[PDB]
């Protein structure tokens, strides 16, 4: 139990970058930070490296979630 993995679930296909940030489809810029922000204090990686693993995926995702504009040439194509 405990609230640091909440889903704690081991089902991984095909995951989104809004996935990845716990994101919704329509977050805005705000909230793209704010996910970070809230994933960053559970799966820090400078605290749990175990889960830096999963933070590379994090730190992508946010990268072009960071810029409206990658955000949308990215889903462009």
């Amino acid at each position: 139990m405990g609230h640091h993995h909440h889903h704690h679930s081991h089902m991984v296909k095909e995951t989104t970058y809004y996935d990845v940030l716990g994101v919704k489809p329509n977050a805005t810029q705000e909230e793209l930070k704010k996910a970070y922000r809230k994933l960053a204090l559970k799966y820090h990686p400078d605290k749990n490296p175990n889960e830096g693993e999963k933070f590379k995926q994090i730190s992508q995702a946010y990268e072009v979630l960071s810029d409206a504009k990658k955000r949308e040439l990215y889903d462009k194509g």
